[PDB]
């Protein structure tokens, strides 16, 4: 009874739909969107390279981001160019796994990402976290704001700062709509960054037993099931 | 209340979204939808030919099979569900499209560049009607197509240039320049695409499956089609 | 009886023949017809195809105009009723075609030598069926389908290769190669034909005219409906 | 008093010197760190890269893992701290690099040597802002963005070539010459980066976690950022 779209805040929703029902699409890839689990990476990509129209020339660092394809499952698609003849193939999180190629390039399928190594650094504090409390409401976090699946956080480990989770997700295990953990992961991270995707709770606390967690560092290592080929 | 798409029923509704909300999408594009007033061509073409998902005891037509209409094809749809520019479905085949999705240039390869998305701005559908004991009025056939497009199409009245009708070939003209389109008046190639769906009973509307067409109580059954497209820029060939 | 050819209402019939004999001929071929089974597609696109003249009002289309004619065209028959296997709409522009009409090759000059009438012995029939609550009995559907082409397109069983079928898309193959089929064999070809002009509201048949299309009670609406051919020869494009 | 690096927080400090001195140093590279200006760049992407001496419970990503950064990296810092023109990573691939970092060559072989840093003297720093209902001022927000660089980031105003300001858009020039940069002139690098993981929330500085960025008193939130270095010598590709 209020159009607005709790899990994609990078979309467009106004209530008019037959009846007041609320409508509401993607912003920049124009998809239809689920507001009740979380969108796609690919759809989420477009969203950030909306690229609506001063230029310049020069080398350029842009953080692996750019404007992918989407197929219409809203996944990646294998072949990816963003300027007009460099080509390449990625995996399910949308990385580079090839050598940049010349148009012709042939991608046959969309190698799975099955393993994902999430370090955080988190600001030190005079008395370290209780690994049993960490693990408790990482494993919290995980299964109720990103929807994911308690069998797919594989693991997780804490030492002093630097914490990490481990994700995997075969295909073999995969069901219908069970929430990849490629996205799972995005969603956390930019969580984690402050650019959080809810629509309506942004913001994303991660305190531990009322000690706020604050983290400083967050590197992210994706495991594909078939090695890349540099 | 109830999942429908009334506009569009190539889609896919279920009350799957927060606190039930109804959600729906385009069928094949997976691109969202309006249900509320027509979808654009390109996102009904995708939704035509559509591959399904897992055939699962079904046949794919065969790589050398070819099918009645050549221009029949899977296009490829912007952010804004109109036709991109450039569409290629071959390996190395690629052209230019118009509003209305027909090939403008000659084929080419993966080089090609197409600038912009030329308008469609006037078309022309040229029905052809199973001949009764005479003909109609004129004048009751003119008030009823322009009735059609002006409430099942949606499509204002001044975009209906002309009627014109003979011995039995009836015409209807539409004119639509980009200068007078306004915000979300619906296109005269959306339009025109419901109606010939329509004319060719496989209907696009949730409760119909073909186009009623009775003037002054007689009803109207349509043998031909043809529907002439018009380009701000004529195309290269 | 009446000069009804219920195979065929493409045709006037009337009783002008020796001592009162209904004679029948097709409309927009002249050609004679077999009112006990059905007509050739060729016959049947040539009276869809009429192009009456004297154009009064009429407006003609453009000089830059692009058609979107659903593949359809008046095209020469052989005087059996077959396509010519060489086909030049407009003047002066040809191709050739398959044994149910589709082009098979790029598109030619007046010089253009079409060998032989490449047959089509393959056609995929996929439909889609408005979604009920849930699906069909799948024995029944394949039943009733048989019996459909059967008793109504007077098709011969062993043509048709397959009935498969999963929620809504419905398909049929029929298969018929040159090797196969006898003399007064109906084709496969014309049988499709036959089929989706029925599918599609606008039935063939003199004095049945519908298609009720339902099975173990229940109708079957048919939302959409794609024809595939294969050729005995693939296509030279 | 309290040992802090205020300005770089990927450090180690602790009072173990003379009298308690505070002695700080940069992770992961053990290098010295200045505490009251910016830390060079090459000595962040060190920190960023640790790897804890001993893991104990932890993994190591493994040598097939990527990320999303293609050219993140852990790179040789000379002990002025600026990067070494030459970066191997690999067990055998080498390539050089620029005073900010990215290469700026073919990538080589061991034998590969590289004979000067070639200097990043005009960056691009291009910024999309959530929208908001309209635009900001451009007369406040180059008056804030120069006060930002000038102070927190400790840049010498003559540096900041120009403000922009388009439909979101906000451009950022910044230019130094090798021979308009002074002794202790922190180098546009240095502030380009620190800028960036402000905007991005990994923010460098000890209080602060990310870049409040209020122009006027609205909060400026920063959806896209893309920056562009410019050498004084093109790169030879």
């Amino acid at each position: 009874d209020n159009c607005t779209c709790p899990t994609n805040k990078m979309t467009v929703c106004s209530p008019d739909g037959p009846g007041g029902r609320c409508q509401c699409r993607a912003l920049g890839s124009g998809m239809a969107v689920d507001c009740s689990t979380l969108t796609s990476k690919c759809l989420l990509l477009k969203a950030r390279m909306s690229a609506p129209k001063p230029s310049e020339h020069a080398l350029v660092d842009n953080d692996g981001l750019y404007d992918p394809d989407c197929d219409p499952e809203g996944r990646f698609k294998a072949r990816q160019c963003n300027q007009t003849s460099v080509c390449w193939c990625v995996n399910s999180v949308g990385v580079r796994r090839t050598d940049k190629g010349d148009l012709s390039l042939r991608c046959d399928e969309l190698v799975r990402t099955h393993h994902i190594l999430i370090d955080l650094r988190h600001r030190p504090t005079a008395g370290a976290f209780n690994h049993s409390d960490l693990d408790a409401e990482l494993r919290r976090l995980f299964r109720e704001r990103y929807r994911l699946h308690p069998k797919f956080v594989a693991a997780v480990h804490y030492e002093q700062p630097t914490i990490q989770i481990e994700l995997r997700q075969n295909t073999s295990q995969k069901a219908a709509g069970d929430v990849d953990i490629g996205d799972a992961a995005y969603y956390f991270e930019r969580d984690i960054k402050g650019e959080s995707l809810f629509q309506g709770r942004g913001g994303l606390d991660l305190r531990v037993r009322g000690e706020p967690l604050q983290v400083e560092r967050t590197l992210i290592y994706y495991l594909d099931e078939i090695p890349p080929k540099f």
